[PDB]
This record gives structure tokens, C-alpha cells and sequence, in this order.
């Protein structure tokens, strides 16, 4: 199952190439501007076999709840209506979102106490690093 080490509140401490990632996703000018300032907190929790990932910012709060390997509908912060699945692969918590024949992945791994989120769309790679607080 998902390591309990993922559970808790995570503070963004580092972000590379998030703007290009949003642009590759088709995010508009205004949401990019707000997104690059947002510096969100991510809260991962579980109730039974339902995992919840909540992202909080002064701009926008969103959350998803899911069971591993079971596809679910998601309306993303940037208003994509996606089909999403979260899987577990070698201890990495891996999310895929599909919409309009496109796909993006968000991979979350633990690295010396930090949570590292690698987000890929086409050939664009965003890395966001979080510390547990």
C-alpha cells in the first residue's frame, strides 16, 4: 500500500519549470500568473482505502479523493475535465490525467524526507519539492 510516510502536510520549498508545464497544459495567461505566485501546501490523508490529496493556496483550494488503480473524474484547478488514475510503482505515487486525447503525469516520490513531484506534459518536466511540516 501507499507508505504512511506520504501522509501529512507538505510545504512547497522549490519549483522548477512550473510555468512551462502550465503552458504545455494549455493554461491561460491569468491562471499562469496566479499559479506561479500561488506557492501551495499539499495535504495527503487517507480514510480506509480512500486517499485524499488536497492542495491549498490563497488563489484556489482543490482536492481529489481516490482509490489506487480506480479511474475517477477530476476537474483540475485549471478547469480540465480529466479521467485520472493514481497507481503505486516502486514506492512512487503516480497520477495520470487524460483529456481530449492528451495525457499528463504527476509522479510523487519520497527522497530523504522530502516529497518530490515530477510533472510531465509532452517534453516539458516540472519538478516541485516539498518539505513535511
Amino acid at each position: 500500500g501507499m507508505s504512511n510516510k506520504f501522509l501529512g502536510t507538505w510545504k512547497l520549498v522549490s519549483s522548477e519549470n512550473f510555468d512551462d508545464y502550465m503552458k504545455a497544459l494549455g493554461v491561460g495567461l491569468a491562471t499562469r500568473k496566479l499559479g506561479n505566485l500561488a506557492k501551495g501546501t499539499v495535504i495527503i490523508s487517507k480514510k480506509g482505502d480512500i486517499i485524499t490529496i488536497r492542495t491549498e493556496s490563497t488563489f484556489k483550494n482543490t482536492e481529489i479523493s481516490f482509490k489506487l488503480g480506480q479511474e475517477f473524474e477530476e476537474t483540475t484547478a485549471d478547469n480540465r475535465k480529466t479521467k485520472s488514475i493514481v497507481t503505486l510503482q516502486r514506492g512512487s505515487l503516480n497520477q495520470v490525467q487524460r483529456w481530449d486525447g492528451k495525457e499528463t503525469t504527476i509522479k510523487r516520490k519520497l527522497v530523504n524526507g522530502k516529497m518530490v513531484a515530477e510533472c510531465k506534459m509532452k517534453g516539458v518536466v516540472c519538478t516541485r519539492i516539498y518539505e513535511k511540516v
